[PDB]
């Protein structure tokens, strides 16, 4: 009997955020699954939003499948380039276009950013029911600023854009909140299932993204559990995750790397301002823990949930950004911000608030690893994963296997019975996924879907990556970096701390030649 499939993607959240991760979160939903289900230490996406997306959908590397970089960056130097067009591309057939022809029902509530035009929406691209935000993010709460000439970048790209299936929404409901909404819309289209066809429902929230906003009633949930500040919170972390054997005894942290104040340094009010901002982000992870939940107590009451293979997946690092920081989502942000909305302390969290948590509390949240979202260290492209199925051999353990974004597609188009077609489908000409299905691992056929020579690349941002086995090399430029390639035994070290490039000038050779191919293979410009 052929499962159903519900994959699950959180915005920006953190690898030990969720309570079975590590954190001190609410997430008793996510636990659940978690613990009786596979967690994954070892799971990689992109370092961004929509590259990950990308891949997710269709088992390639973003540079073929349209997001060669974000479309909210794109140059007239990369346009034209192929796999750098924006949007998920017709190079690609999307999962859901391929389940939805063999018989699937496919349903979505949540955020997109693979295509802000009508042939690039979901119900374009292969789902028979959507609700969607098609930017990168918006206001939680769906609160507008004026928009103009003068009007930050960044917020003009951000509006609060939604589709319902063909229908671009003038305006929204009474009592809006994303991840309620999502959780709304989702549930009522499984109500209103075929019941006797299995369905493929995706379920990418915009939680926990900037702008940090989040029920009240939620929020004083979390009064004064974050007073002691990002680095007592990296610390707490950390033990817990060795506590819970996701990371070993003895790993080495990297350091904490911020150009802001420490938590030591900061005035009061400052540091109320900051505490807040993480009270929120946790309410924005327990509420939408709590929306999972409501899908999930309905798959479970209708008997549906041990024949429904449930991943859950943050889509990158935490995000650790100053918005402030980049001068091209200005004109000036922060004073648009003061005139705008109202950051103090007791509105922080509400509609007509702005802020984001910044680089110390995201790295509490990817530590051991080094550095956070956008960069192609491990932070920024290690992230929590997890598989609920029941039909599989190997559930209830934490396993350290080697696996990426992109083996998601092929791996659920082989439990569904579905073939890829090839190199060709719709009388275009499309690319053949670069993952590797997960069936015979999860079976307990094998140890992994990949091994000591399986080679897998990263580049965005002018970032790159190249790893081999357990061999990994990475590359940051100026200012972020040394604008030359390190080196990494990720066995030995994972907070990618100690540059073997030197020591081992014939592995990284290896893997630059590695690199070479990969930029050719998938058009990396
Ligand atoms: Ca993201």
């Amino acid at each position: 009997k052929r499962p159903n499939f519900l994959v699950i993607v959180a915005d920006d959240l953190g690898f030990s955020d969720i309570g079975a991760f590590g954190g001190e979160i609410a997430t008793p939903n996510l636990d659940a699954l978690a613990i009786a289900g596979l967690r994954l230490t070892d799971f990689h996406t992109t370092s961004a939003a929509s590259p990950t997306r990308s891949m997710l959908l269709t088992g390639t590397d973003h540079h073929i499948a349209g997001l060669g970089t974000v479309a909210e960056a794109l140059t007239p130097e990369l346009e034209g380039k192929p796999g750098y067009e924006g949007h998920l591309n017709e190079r690609v057939v999307a999962l859901p276009e391929l389940l939805r022809e063999a018989g699937y029902q496919t349903l979505m509530a949540g955020k997109w950013h693979l295509g802000l035009k009508p042939e690039q929406t979901p119900h374009a691209r292969g789902f028979e029911r959507s609700f969607s935000l098609l930017p990168g993010a918006a206001n939680h709460y769906g609160f507008e600023p004026p928009y103009d000439e003068s009007t930050p970048r960044i917020l003009k790209g951000t509006p609060a854009l939604y589709v319902e299936d063909e229908r671009y929404l003038d305006t929204l409901p009474e009592g809006f909140y994303s991840s309620d909404a999502f959780g709304d819309k989702l549930l009522q289209y499984l109500k209103e299932r075929d019941q006797s066809r299995p369905f493929f429902a995706y379920l990418p929230f915009s939680a926990p993204h900037w702008p940090l906003q989040a029920p009240r009633e939620i929020v004083e949930k979390y009064r004064g559990r974050y007073d002691a500040g990002p680095e007592a919170l990296r610390q707490e972390r950390l033990a817990r995750l060795k506590e819970l054997g996701l990371v070993e005894a003895d790993v080495e942290a990297h350091p904490v790397l911020a150009l802001t104040r420490e938590w030591e340094a900061l005035e009061d009010e400052e540091r109320a301002k900051s505490a807040r901002a993480m009270e929120v982000y946790a309410a924005m992870v327990e509420r939408m823990d709590w929306n999972i939940g409501r899908v999930v107590d309905y798959l479970r009451r209708q008997g549906e949930l041990d024949n429904t293979f449930v991943l859950f997946m943050s889509d990158n690092g935490a995000e650790g950004a100053l918005l402030e920081a980049f001068p091209k989502f200005g004109p000036d942000l922060l004073d648009f911000l003061d005139r705008h909305y109202d950051n103090s302390l007791e509105n922080i969290g509400s509609a007509n608030s702005y802020v984001w948590y910044g680089p110390r509390w995201a790295q509490a949240a990817t530590a051991p690893s080094r550095l956070y979202k956008a960069f192609t260290t491990q932070g920024g492209i290690r992230v929590p994963a997890l598989v609920r199925y029941p039909r599989l051999s190997r559930q209830g353990a934490i396993s350290h296997a080697f696996a990426t974004v992109m083996d998601v597609t092929p791996t659920l188009l082989d439990l569904a019975g579905v073939r890829h077609p090839g190199k060709r489908w719709r009388g275009r000409e499309i690319a053949e996924p670069r993952g590797r299905s997960w069936l015979g691992w999860l079976s307990g056929e094998t140890e992994a879907a990949h091994d000591e020579n399986t080679v897998t690349g990263w580049g965005l941002f002018g970032m790159r990556a190249i790893r081999q086995g357990d061999w990994k090399a990475v590359y940051l430029p100026a200012p972020v970096g040394p604008a030359t390639w390190q080196l990494y035994d990720l066995a030995r070290d994972p907070g990618e701390i100690h540059d073997l490039a030197d020591s081992q000038p014939g592995k990284l050779a290896e893997l630059i030649e590695h690199w070479k191919r990969y930029v050719s293979d998938t058009g990396v410009v």
